[PDB]
């Protein structure tokens, strides 16, 4: 264990090593153009191949942290782009590779990526594969400095397939557009996930991350022993303290020491994880924070013997707070897979709540008696609404099932802006379609995977452009009460209704040449502002007003001349509706 260049290339291999330096210089040096960055990818490859067959060449004894941070400032346009980081250069070496790190620029500008049209997309691929996947690699990575890097090489080898699929194909675009969809979105979420993740560990406290995660590794490893899963959960959180910090090397190195040892241990943790620990390092830690739940053991009993009825329950708490409320939610968390995390953490603050309340007072046995029936309005509540809304989502389709969320959502919060309010209800809506096709058992997990990242989405919206009090107050309590407190709004009496604008609500025949999806959002859009101008009208008065502009595009989009009727029933439609309400 001589060379740290030589160690890595030897583990991930020439290709990933490679792909792995592109990406991170280009999160360092993110307006540097591509074809820099190729000459430091290849210069830094030769030089690590001086090192694989030498371990005792000329700087091939360096850390790492040192080479990166040299190769970095040898850049003779540092200070001219970058300016106050060309000073980070003047550094030795622990505080210069943490003063780069206080000038990633998270959020920098630069346009936004288009997607070229589908046989653009596919010629390249096939005339230069290697530089066409790179060069967006490159884009992606540089806009997205904190994303972890070898997920990043993970997304791009999914493009890499779609691509070897689809272009081969007859229908280019039905086979590639949905793959490349599916592939935006869950790019977009992991960037949220992490986001979110590394808001709760800085804002809300080590504890809240350890209260998620213990939760979610009991749900996920219900074999194991308590003093297994607080393991994890120690390694968890050093992990993601690390990676949230910024710095690549130490966060992957403690990921790979994670993966180690729990495939190691299999035997103490779960059995569904053979298939993850057969694969090769850079995919195993991947593999594995996606692991299917392994199935519980099937002699458990109520957890009521530990944590009701003791005497030496207020003892066994005293001695050590967090650890019994830990035993508590390790032993809920690893009966109910079918509950979200944040639902677990709900009756863990409530068994707290009690027992401090509880553990003070005349005789404890008899004031903390009857806790466990405190859990069942709070398991009702999230198991009502998915089951409500799902009976909803296979009634209505997709589609009017966005339409409803969106005037609920627009009565809740009628001074949102208009494209975000279609926004979260087209989300929603696929939250509904995804999660829905789902057995009851695992609906809550699902909609919290979802629902989690939209709601911090929004909350980070919300405190730069703020609109609501009651939104701020729910994007300010615990986080773990965000979406009840959502979901406790109710119409907004205090709202006075935005007046009438005739331009509004006029539409033209380019209704028609739309795709499917850009005239729903103008029909969305319209839904919206007239929700917003009526928020009195009832639900059979929206569908009155609804379904006669359904028939008023239809009438319009069947007409010889197109653009006259859409100008005179257009005059109708709007006559009777301001009349109907
Ligand atoms: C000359 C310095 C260049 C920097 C070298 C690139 C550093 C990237 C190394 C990443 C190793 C990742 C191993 C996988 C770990 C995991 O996620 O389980
Ligand atoms: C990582 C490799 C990315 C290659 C895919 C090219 C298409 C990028 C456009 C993104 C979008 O779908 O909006
Ligand atoms: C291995 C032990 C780790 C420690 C686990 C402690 C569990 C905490 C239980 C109370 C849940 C609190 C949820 C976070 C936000 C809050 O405090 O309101
Ligand atoms: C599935 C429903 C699809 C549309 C989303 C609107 C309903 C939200 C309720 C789900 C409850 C979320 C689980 C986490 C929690 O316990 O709060
Ligand atoms: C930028 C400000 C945006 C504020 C968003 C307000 C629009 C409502 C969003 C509700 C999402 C949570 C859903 C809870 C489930 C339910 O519908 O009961
Ligand atoms: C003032 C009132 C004027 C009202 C004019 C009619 C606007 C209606 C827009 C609703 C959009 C309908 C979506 C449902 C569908 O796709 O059929």
């Amino acid at each position: 264990h001589k060379s740290e260049v030589a160690h890595r290339f030897k583990d991930l291999g020439e290709e990933n090593f490679k792909a792995l330096v592109l990406i991170a210089f280009a999160q360092y040096l993110q307006q540097c153009p591509f074809e820099d960055h190729v000459k430091l990818v290849n210069e830094v490859t030769e030089f690590a191949k001086t090192c694989v067959a030498d371990e005792s060449a000329e700087n091939c004894d360096k850390s790492l942290h040192t080479l990166f941070g040299d190769k970095l400032c040898t850049v003779a346009t540092l200070r001219e782009t970058y300016g106050e980081m060309a000073d980070c250069c003047a550094k030795q070496e622990p505080e210069r590779n943490e003063c780069f790190l206080q000038h990633k620029d998270d959020n920098p500008n630069l346009p936004r990526l288009v997607r070229p049209e589908v046989d653009v997309m596919c010629t390249a691929f096939h005339d230069n594969e290697e530089t066409f996947l790179k060069k967006y690699l490159y884009e992606i990575a540089r806009r997205h400095p904190y994303f972890y890097a070898p997920e990043l090489l993970f997304f791009a080898k999914r493009y890499k397939a779609a691509f070897t699929e689809c272009c081969q194909a007859a229908d280019k675009a039905a086979c590639l557009l949905p793959k490349l969809d599916e592939l935006r979105d869950e790019g977009k979420a992991s960037s949220a996930k992490q986001r979110l993740k590394c808001a709760s560990l800085q804002k809300f406290g080590e504890r809240a991350f350890k209260a998620w995660a213990v939760a979610r590794l009991s749900q996920r490893f219900p074999k194991a022993e308590f003093a297994e899963v607080s393991k994890l959960v120690t390694d968890l959180t050093k992990v993601h303290t690390e990676c949230c910090h910024g710095d690549l090397l130490e966060c992957a190195d403690d990921r790979a020491d994670l993966a180690k040892y729990i495939c190691e241990n299999q035997d103490s943790i779960s059995s569904k994880l053979k298939e993850c620990c057969e694969k090769p390092l850079l995919e195993k830690s991947h593999c594995i924070a996606e692991v299917e739940n392994d199935e519980m053991p099937a002699d458990l009993p109520s957890l009521a013997a530990d944590f009701v009825e003791s005497k030496d329950v207020c003892k066994n708490y005293a001695e050590a707070k967090d650890v019994f409320l830990g035993m508590f939610l390790y032993e809920y968390a690893r009966r109910h897979p079918d509950y979200s995390v944040v639902l677990l953490l709900r009756l863990a603050k409530t068994y707290e709540t009690t027992l401090e309340k509880c553990c003070a007072a005349a005789d404890p046995h008899e004031c903390y008696a009857k806790v466990f029936d405190e859990f069942k309005p709070l398991v009702e509540e999230p198991q009502n609404l998915i089951k409500q809304n799902c009976e909803l989502f296979e009634q209505l389709g997709e589609y009017k099932f966005q339409n409803a969320l969106l005037v609920r959502y627009t009565k809740k919060v009628p001074q949102v802006s208009t494209p975000t309010l279609v926004e979260v209800s087209r989300n929603l809506g696929k939250v509904g379609s995804k999660c829905c096709k789902h057995p009851e058992a695992k609906r809550m997990p699902c909609a919290e995977d979802y629902l989690s990242v939209v709601l911090n989405q929004l909350c980070v919206l919300h405190e730069k452009t703020p609109v609501s009090d009651r939104v701020t107050k729910c994007c300010t309590e615990s986080l773990v009460n965000r979406r009840p407190c959502f979901s406790a709004l109710e119409v907004d009496e205090t709202y006075v209704p935005k007046e009438f604008n005739a331009e509004t609500f006029t539409f033209h025949a380019d209704i028609c040449t739309l795709s499917e999806k850009e005239r729903q959002i103008k029909k969305q859009t319209a839904l919206v502002e007239l929700v917003k101008h009526k928020p009195k009208a009832t639900k059979e008065q929206l569908k009155a007003v609804m379904d006669d502009f359904a028939a008023f595009v239809e009438k319009c989009c069947k007409a010889d001349d197109k653009e006259t009727c859409f100008a005179e029933e257009g005059k109708k439609l709007v006559a009777a509706s301001q009349a109907a309400l």
